């Protein structure tokens, strides 16, 4: 793989090559990508979507904003070192270290843009609707991969659809740079085969059958290595994933302490190695509020993990470029012991808290209900009832079903509740 | 067809004839009909039933009072002209113009008394239960007409049931005068054949199979003309049913439009744009310009347009009187209006902005489930009356098969919108 | 049958006998039983469970806890008075073995306190919701993997039998549940039989059953220790009721008969105009009418009537017990103490009035209908999760509701049954999106 091709400024439908040395740096293609996401309706809808808990708790937007800030640091630092490793990238082709930060930042900002309401239970509720719910009727009218798209409905693949979806008057969706689309794709494979290896890149899939032709174009332009289609990941996708990993590990922990779900004493206990070399003890002892102490620990822990993740990337750079790196960056951390205890305590005290369990069980019913109304109106567009269902909710069979799943996933948590209540009369 | 017979004062079960000349005029049978409806439980129920929208919106009760006011005016005006044309009706039989107003007013007061909650979505929901719901099983156990009663459940035919339901100690329901029942019957036919013609009188049906013998008696007393050539029974409409229909048409056309404007669903500009031809000859323009509130300007336009359409409807009825009396009239009175293009524009704008507004759609979807659930609970208990849950269902909702099914539909339609929601909530445990 | 054995102090697991004469009277095993119930989690949950009328905040309604409190106070008084007369009739019981009259009050008080501890929420619709779920609902599936009695336990699920399970359930670190004295467990057991054969007679002791197949071995140990008389020689086991069970039952009969009426008047379900007409025979000789007429609140007039009638029925029930004591001791008494009452017709009139005005009120009907859906829903979600514990949704259902096949189904029923009215409705509401 060549870094010159991985940093493609191509946008969908382009008929001519876009050279980095010819860009107006006030309107750098990569930085425009960030701006286009910020102003888009799917990104705005993350305002009203839940990260884990439904006081102050992170939403998907605040989470995605934090991931994109950590991603920008990761990208800037790795970029600076990539340019010194391969000076021809700057001296011949005109790349600057802020381009790498721009690509990671925009990819990170978009990384959860396709996730449904109710988080990852929402994804499972949609897949369950097709595996065992009303949606099972379509199994024999779908290909294996079309049906696998639905029963393993994947927010990452839905995000790729959201970003690139064509409609009349808007070909190519947000028309992001191919480099940014590359850095977004952390599972560059279709739904089948299911987990062909133990690599994190094979854990899920990254695009629906409906988007396969589009990612084939992205991968061709980027020069991704071929690995049923799948490719070795764009190197920058490891930094997006690292940023995301860092944020939800540390920030969910912080949230759980401030919510009273995790006793505060665990904070220093699990984070002391992560902050020991950089913490100002006099500052820490002077801070009077739990929230101020835990936010200080979090800033230090995140900075420690950013630095290590940059070093892990550079150490394994050629292995990532050859598609032979077998782990995530955070899997290689020296703090893996502490990261594990943090995640396990978060799972115990937050993810399995009664209120989270209750919301996730309720979301199953809410999404199963909205999906069944949509599919029934699709099957019988004739009855009076199904004509009203269409005015209320939606004013090839595979393409109809994948669009039904996509539209349900654009719904905020609140809006999913209201439309569900009306269908049931509440 | 003879107006003497059409103005029958007979009540159900009467053994002897009631002469008009022998009525006490302080207690005229036709006027008693109006009073009996006002004090009846089914009429009071209309206070919490939706006309179009579930802020102030017309309820089924307020709509019905307005129809009966417009209808009394029509009947009074027509009655005066009928008595000049047929002076023997007053000189020999003792009828008077107010009698025609009272018949139309009472029938208009009750014209929507059998309509289920949630408007037309309501009826559509009841029909689908027996066409596309738990109710199909009963098909092989019912006659073709008995099943058509259910899959095309008609609020108009339920109204006839409500007005005449016999019960121990109360045979004949409200026991309304046969002339009033004749004026109530817009569709004097049974459920089959389905739409045998383009005439509005055959668009639906007017009585269930369980009330067929009663309307046979009414139609015989009234001397309504037979119209169906087949075994299926159909009769030509009582002339006064055209007036009840015109008062209904005038009110929901103009008044729904007014509601839509006052609610913000229809921009005020359309009020003058669509109604100028209807009011142009009678509007006091400086009075309109002096009115400050939108609501008062549009209530002024409504009053003028209703006055115009009332005078035109009387003229249409008198122009086609002999064709109506002969069963050959092919249309509604409003169908022959010079303002049919303005009426149609008002209706289509009302449909587009009111009936297809999100607020109304959401309510209709919600009504569909509510009714759907209640019918299923009642019917499951009918089939297995022995279990404990179904004994509870019986106690909560209702303390021959067709006779049972048409009664379940009638009891579902009786319920107010609130009563329907609450019963639904508890069946689902909320 | 012997009173010395019927008054057993044995607790489950005892390797050595407990002689009454060697008990510390400040730590009497029977009175420890009462205190163990007061502090138990199952008894605390009765605070949030309807007895008959759904709970409100606008008015006071009896919960299962307040009802059980009242039954144990009436039962203590029955046991005390019956105890003194029994000690006078069999004076060897006190002079040799050391029994005191307050022992009998303590046994009845504790069994009465616990008598409704296993009942499912929302009343007997709760029981029939559970039963029908396995008769014809999703639970039908398991019929063929279960014995006739294991299945009968489910399709005729009984709160009395679940109460016995609740009181003795063994869990890690807590073998034998509350470990109540066998005498208290005998006074608790008013239907000492398994689920089959079904109603083998018209005797009130055969109207239901008292223990599940999972508890059969324990009640066999209990009946042996107590020396209860056999009522079956087949492999379907059955025993004559512990005599003190007749006093628990009477205390219960007295309380729900008179106190449902009291609640119905205070809630306005029964017109106050009926209070004296239905109580006059029960209270006519002891009522102070001038005092009654001087009371200015309805709730005071009706509590005075209730206290007079309860006093009347306690005295009579003590006399009925002693007049039939040898028949009861021989297991040949065929009815309840209240069935023999001279006020039988008035009791029946009060009960029918309550059925008409309270049990058939709209609110009680609404609750039973709502209960059927709430419990059927919870049972369906528990049982589907049991059959496919691998799916993500079923792992959530397990975390929300419960963090051998018969042993699993009987445990699911017991766990659903011990849910309070509120927790059951909340869980129902979340499973259904609200
Ligand atoms: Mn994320
Ligand atoms: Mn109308
Ligand atoms: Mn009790």
């Amino acid at each position: 793989a060549n870094w010159e091709h991985l940093l493609s400024l191509k946008r969908q439908g382009d008929t001519a090559k876009r050279l980095r040395i010819e860009q107006d740096d006030t309107r750098l293609g990569f930085e425009v990508d960030y701006d286009a996401i910020i102003f888009s309706a799917p990104f705005r809808s993350l305002q009203d979507k839940t990260q884990v808990i439904p006081d102050f708790v992170h939403t998907r937007l605040t989470h995605s904003l934090e991931v994109s800030v950590v991603g920008r640091s990761l990208g800037r630092m790795v970029g600076k070192k990539l340019l010194e490793k391969y000076p021809h990238l700057e001296q011949v082709y005109g790349y600057k270290f802020n381009d790498f930060g721009a690509i990671v930042a925009a990819a990170a900002l978009a990384h959860d843009i396709g996730n449904p309401p109710f988080g990852h239970s929402g994804e499972k509720a949609i897949g369950e609707f097709f595996k065992n719910g009303y949606g099972k009727r379509y199994k024999d009218s779908l290909t294996a991969k079309e049906y696998q798209d639905l029963i393993k409905f994947e927010g990452n693949a839905n995000g790729f659809k959201v970003l690139s979806q064509s409609k009349p008057g808007a070909q190519g969706g947000l028309r992001l740079s191919y480099a940014t689309l590359g850095a977004f794709m952390k599972y560059p494979k279709e739904s089948l085969p299911h987990k062909p290896s133990d690599h994190i890149a094979d854990k899920k899939y990254g695009f629906f059958q409906s988007e396969r032709a589009l990612f084939e174009d992205v991968a061709q332009e980027l020069g991704l290595l071929k690995r049923d289609v799948s490719w070795s990941r764009h190197p920058l996708a490891y930094l997006v994933e690292a940023a995301d990993d860092i944020c939800y590990t540390i920030i969910d922990f912080e949230d759980g302490i401030n919510l009273g779900l995790i006793p505060e004493e665990y904070a220093l206990e699990y984070m002391v190695k992560l902050v020991g070399q950089t913490i100002d003890r006099n500052k820490y002892n002077a801070l009077q509020e739990t929230s101020d102490r835990v936010s200080y620990l979090r800033a230090l822990a995140i900075g420690t993990l950013i630095n290590e993740s940059v070093d892990t990337f550079m150490k394994y750079e050629e292995e990532i470029l050859a598609g032979t790196f077998d782990q995530s960056l955070i899997d290689k951390s020296n703090y893996q012991a502490q990261i594990t205890d943090i995640i396990n305590l978060s799972i115990e005290r937050i993810y399995n808290s009664r209120e989270v369990i209750e919301k996730e069980i309720a979301g199953y019913e809410i999404l199963s209900t909205l999906l069944e109304a949509r599919c029934r109106a699709l099957d019988n567009n004739d009855t009076h009832y199904n004509q009203l269902i269409q005015q209320l909710l939606a004013p090839s069979l595979y393409e109809n079903l994948i669009q039904i799943c996509a539209e349900v996933s654009t719904m905020t948590d609140g809006k999913a509740l209201r439309n569900y209540k009306k269908i049931k009369g509440l």
